[PDB]
């Protein structure tokens, strides 16, 4: 039978920031018990270290990049000569979704939280390939309702921010709104049980602003300030993930779901307080700690529970596993991830990527095997063995010039199968992510 | 007494193809008697290796990617993503010309040919401080007259290429257009012999289509194919300009007259038969090719003739040196040029430029005294001493790695005070630049 598929997607969340991950200071308990009942990636990766790039990604199977998606897409952070700005920035209408791929396997598909693949009406969840949604379109929002107060005096982008039922039917949360996600996404299980369903629930946790359950924040007395509040918001995280994990268990649908649980980019360290460990960089950066995520699968039915899976995977690897699972046999020919399901049940030994590429604007990288190049605007580009240097400390280009030549070439061949950028952020952007970057160049430890 | 400014603007020369830059095979008899007039420069620069951003800097004094003017604006080159296409894509409202600053100091203004800073009625030239015009908005012509059927079933972009008069009055030229455009500045010079006048001359030679005077062409019996069309085209350039020249000398104007000659960009070596040499390179790349241009200043009051300048000069410094020579006391603050008479006179010893820059996406070279750090997307960057190799064939970063961060660090703070571009070319040109760099990647030679 068709399995249910269930996607759980964090914002912002540090690498190491979670019981799975070897946190002891923050409190996971229901996704370490998802990660032990499947499968943990150790290289897993986004296709950007920031949101709108990797959801356009995640949601198309396909290097975003390749239909002009590079640049994030933050209303009143953009060029005034962009060619896209506010509402226009979006997921381009030509490109096929996760949703419409699963629609026409029969599915109900559903959205639940942080859309940010845009804010203009035809951009909606609805008109791609979600029946349903609870979400607000932009990029980020308040934990708690918004006042009348607070709407009526939101600039012009401010909208975006607005929780929204279905198409236009707009609904302030009741209470914290991971609680009211995950409470949504559970009645939607619940409603749809007798039939194979999608849910992407895409949480705004553990994203700024850093606003907390006091309940939540009372579990932490030993930390303070930035800290204590991601403590409290990953804790609401882990409870509203358990809703849904409880209601598949409770009605005997887990053995025949597929979930995953993944998260949009690396920690923003300065922002947020979440922390990368063992590894160097953060969110809109592509050192490790940018790109490299929380990753697990788990389907009882065909994944060994307490196992690890060591090559490299990507988000864009999601669309082809889920249509392949949804007994799919006509995926598009533009598609860049694999179905993972035969590499992760040891059919295929061989690396489900030997290459894979990252790119926004001057700054790229190319992987190959455990060769990481990364090009920069600012200083010569630098070589790492991801095999024996996790935390990107040793350069090794000036030692293997030859390699840096011929990754080199193989980048700049990637870079002309990609379209123009479709909008751009304002020029002091690349500023703030280098000097982020330099900031937490050393290896993040856990605390 | 404010003199007369004449600047005559070559379309695609190639460094070596000029009598006064060392050509044989070629003849430029008119252009080789104002070198010796005057001060010929060794190092003289555009501020771009294509035409249109190059007229940017000249028209403005000012680094063009400053105010977004960053890549050619070629109407049907242009990505689907680009902001702005066609007609839009023009010199920003909001710059001051070369043409407004003289029209404060009571000059008379033209420009004849090759505009290319806009093909909508709001970049006209007379709406950016030119009183008088002939030519075409657009970017490349015929040399001869567009019948009715040609004009009237061109593409939406072809209207651009149309010989205009004024403010919309089309006409066509009723001779060899090198020819007409010379034989209209002489006119406008003799008409305004009584007053302080300003010429922008702008050929079109000796970009494509390769077409000549038969009696030209019949004066190269010895070349054959695109180089002999070139040579009769070069003859037309040096003839027009020998019209402009012979009117200041018989009217009794010249010696109070500061008359410029340079070039637009490097010479299109594979497209127009143009030869660079000494330099590597071409049009639309950064090695020297693409962005030294022959370059000579003649005021018989003011500059000896027969005289050279070594150091760096741009044509960033033609707008201060002309508004300086017209007695101008307020120049906007925003000027990256200098005024090159002190420089010229031996008043200020100093280099006019010990740091400048060339930037298009990925492609920026820095240069500091003699060093040349060249960045690029497909290879690792590369540094050069032009004092030692004018043909940079010996890359030095190996051996200087403390220089080569130090200049990557200075070339990305000055990205830092530019523009996001206003407009992007298709992916493919992209290709195309560096392909043809690499074709033309050891020095040329006369041939
Ligand atoms: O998680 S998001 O990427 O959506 O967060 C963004 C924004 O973060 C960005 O800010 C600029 C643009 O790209 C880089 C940085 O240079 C990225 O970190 C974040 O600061 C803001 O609070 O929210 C938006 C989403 O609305
Ligand atoms: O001299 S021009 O640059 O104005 O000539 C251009 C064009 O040359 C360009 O073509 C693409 C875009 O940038 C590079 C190259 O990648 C530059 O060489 C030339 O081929 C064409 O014939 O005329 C246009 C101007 O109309
Ligand atoms: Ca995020
Ligand atoms: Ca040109
Ligand atoms: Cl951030
Ligand atoms: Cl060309
Ligand atoms: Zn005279
Ligand atoms: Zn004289």
């Amino acid at each position: 039978s068709k399995p249910n598929i269930v996607l759980i997607f964090a914002d912002d969340a540090g690498f190491g920031d979670f019981g799975f991950q070897g946190s002891t200071q923050l409190k996971t308990p229901n996704l370490d018990k998802l990660a032990q009942s499947g499968v943990r990636f150790t290289q897993g990766y986004v296709s950007d270290s920031t949101s709108g790039p990797s959801r356009a990604g995640l949601m198309t199977g396909k290097y975003q990049q390749r239909f002009g998606y590079e640049e994030i897409n933050v209303p009143g952070f953009m060029s005034g000569n962009s060619a896209l700005k506010g509402a226009d920035m979006g997921l381009p209408l030509d490109q096929k979704t996760m949703g419409d791929y699963l629609k026409e396997q029969g599915y109900k598909t559903a959205v639940f939280g942080k859309w940010h693949l845009g804010d203009a009406d035809r951009f909606h969840p609805l008109k791609r390939g979600f029946d349903t949604f609870l979400g607000f379109r932009g990029g980020d929002r308040s934990y708690f309702n918004y006042s009348e107060q607070e709407m009526k005096n939101g600039n012009k982008h401010f909208f975006d921010k607005k929780l929204e039922r279905d198409f236009g039917n707009y609904e302030e949360p009741k209470e914290y709104l991971t609680d009211v996600l995950g409470k949504e996404a559970a009645k939607y299980i619940e409603q749809n049980k007798d039939e194979p369903f999608f849910i992407y629930l895409a949480f705004n946790a553990v994203h700024t602003p850093l606003e907390s359950d006091p309940k939540d924040l009372a579990k932490f007395p030993n930390l303070t300030g930035k800290r204590k509040e991601l403590a409290a918001m990953t804790l609401g995280l882990d409870r509203a993930s358990g809703y849904v994990l409880d209601k598949l268990k409770e009605l005997g649908l887990d053995d025949n779901t597929i979930v995953v649980f993944s998260n949009d980019n690396g920690g923003p360290s300065d922002k947020n307080a979440s922390n990368n460990a063992p590894l160097a960089g953060t969110k809109s950066n592509q050192l490790e700690g940018g790109i490299r995520v929380p990753f697990l699968i788990s389907w009882p039915k065909h994944i060994k529970p307490g196992s690890t899976y060591d090559y490299p995977v990507s988000t864009l690897d999601l669309l082809p596993t889920f249509y392949s699972a949804a007994k799919g046999k006509a995926l598009g020919s533009d598609i860049d991830g694999v179905d993972l399901l035969p590499y992760i049940q040891g059919e295929n030994t061989a690396r489900p990527h030997k290459v894979m590429y990252w790119k926004k604007e001057n700054r790229a990288v190319i992987r190959d095997n455990d060769w990481k190049l990364i090009r920069y605007p600012d200083r010569p580009a630098e070589l790492y063995d991801l095999s024996s240097d996790i935390s990107e400390q040793t350069d090794l280009a000036a030692k293997n010039p030859e390699r840096v030549k011929t990754m080199f070439k193989s980048l700049f061949e990637w870079e002309l199968t990609l379209e123009r950028p479709r909008w751009l952020l304002k020029r002091k952007y690349e500023k703030y992510d280098i000097d982020r970057m330099d900031k937490y160049r050393l290896p993040a430890t856990q605390p």
